[PDB]
This record gives structure tokens, C-alpha cells and sequence, in this order.
């Protein structure tokens, strides 16, 4: 039970997928915004696709990643809803998430910018590596892109 | 190119397997000890089974851990061989791994400390949640285990 923003869109080797359901309760605490201020939960759905150039098999979720969103109402007059996601483990899988409140129902476009391991902007940059010998090495990261959709969102 | 150390052990709906293989050249620099000054590189795999409890599907990489080994020569009558091993991605997919420096060849024991996500102990506990509301939430993590196995190390 979730509701899709869009459809997904392919990039250097990895699906990536916007969707949204209603808001949750996380451990560690104080992380999220309180479900009862929010109204969803946003979710980036990152897995890899065939002949990953990262080393990643088919139909793995790509950790380690730090996403940041972008929501903007279209024709509101209010300014554009900000966010980081936080990596996390839900019934569905590990995914990248995060309780967000909107600006009422409507129209709005969802941009997702998405940091390899070893952005400057990636706080787990020191925690991931990636072999680079010939033998059993990966191609290096990719570089971080942004991937935008349109939603009309009605209240859930 | 991976060398089995005893067989894989299965608990809390994870299998884990201890490896070893020739060391390595990883990014970024300076975390991993120089390729030319070990003897291997040891790696812990440690996947999903079937009706995880955490949420992850079956086959999944359990991400997020911290492991802990420590390596004693059998009648080495030298003191044990310590570390911390770092999440990181090869060609056959994301592990946690190390270079170490052994005492020459002969039988070794390893024992592999597998601390789960929340661990005071895991460095990376402020960056992986785990949903815990009725309608998405999983089980609790897994409490700190230990596993040990031995090996005869003569050389790669
Ligand atoms: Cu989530
Ligand atoms: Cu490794
Ligand atoms: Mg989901
Ligand atoms: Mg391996």
C-alpha cells in the first residue's frame, strides 16, 4: 500500500522511484518529523539494475546514499518544501525516507537530488568504500544527479 | 578468487559467512592498510534469509552493521590480531571487509563481533532508522552476537 509519484526513471545503472504512503514511527526517535504534524511519508526507492557499474547485482537496494528533496506546489504561492531523506528499514525493505508536511491538495512537482557515497554533501562518506584494483574493483561513483516527476496529491 | 573460512552460520534470520582473499586497493585512501603490507583481505557476507525480522527480503544484504574481529594463531604464543572491519562494494557486491597482517602460515581461530545497527558501539547508528509503527514497522534488531571459526592460513 503506497501511492507512486510518477514513473521510474534510469540512471548509470541504478532505477530510481518516488512514491509516498502515510506518515511513521522510526527508531532512533527525533529524527523524523512527529507523524501527527505530518502528512506522508516520501520515499526514494533505489535498487540496481543489470551490469550495475558500482558492483551492486540486479534488484539490490544501493546504500550508503544521501537524498535531498525538493516539493514545490504548482501555481501555490508558497515556496518550495526542503528536505533530507534518512536511510532506513521498513516491512518492504530498506529504502531512503522521510515525514514531510504539504501545502493542501493539488498539483506539485517532487525533485529528488541523490549523492553518491563519497559526495562532499554525504555524511557517510567516511563509512563506504569501494575496491578500485583490477581484480575485484568497481567503475567510480557516479556522479550526483537530480531526477524530477509531477503528483497530484488529495489528502490520505 | 575468495577463500572460505569454516562454514557460513545462520541466526536472527541472517546468514554469515566468513572469506578471505588477496588484499586489496580501496577509495578512499588511508583507511584500509596498504595492499603490499598485508597477507589478505577478510570479509564478513552476511545476507537475509527467508521471513526476516527486520524487514529485509530474502538474499538482501543486511547493511549498517559494524563488525569486529579478532584473529589468534593456534600455538602462536603471540598476542591476537584486532580490527574494525568498513562496509564497502566489490565487483561481487557490498560487504564488510579489511586488509590484515597475519603471523606466517599455520592454523588460525576468527572470531567476527557483529554489532546491530543501534549498537552504542556502531558508529553509524545516527544514520539507519527502522520503521516501527503497526501498518510498516519490523521486529527489533538483533542483539550483539559473536561467531568463530577456524582456518589454515599457508599463503595466497
Ligand atoms: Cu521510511
Ligand atoms: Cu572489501
Ligand atoms: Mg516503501
Ligand atoms: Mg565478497
Amino acid at each position: 500500500l503506497e501511492y507512486p509519484i510518477g514513473t521510474p526513471q534510469n540512471l548509470a545503472g541504478m532505477e530510481i522511484a518516488a512514491v509516498y504512503l502515510q506518515p511513521i514511527d522510526m527508531e532512533p526517535e527525533g529524527h523524523m518529523r512527529k507523524a501527527s504534524e505530518s502528512d506522508i511519508h516520501i520515499e526514494a526507492d533505489i535498487h540496481a539494475l543489470s551490469n550495475n557499474p558500482n558492483g551492486y547485482p540486479e534488484g539490490f537496494w544501493v546504500p550508503f546514499l544521501f537524498i535531498k528533496y525538493e516539493i514545490t506546489k504548482v501555481g501555490g504561492s508558497g515556496a518550495p518544501i526542503t528536505g533530507d531523506m534518512m536511510a532506513m528499514v521498513a516491512s518492504d525493505g530498506p529504502h531512503y525516507g522521510d515525514n514531510v508536511k504539504l501545502q493542501g491538495p493539488g498539483k506539485y512537482k517532487v525533485k529528488y537530488t541523490i549523492y553518491p557515497p563519497n559526495a562532499k554533501e554525504n555524511p557517510m562518506s567516511p563509512y563506504y568504500g569501494r575496491h578500485t584494483d583490477r581484480e575485484t574493483g568497481v567503475r567510480p561513483w557516479f556522479k550526483t544527479f537530480s531526477v524530477e516527476w509531477d503528483f497530484t496529491y488529495a489528502g490520505i
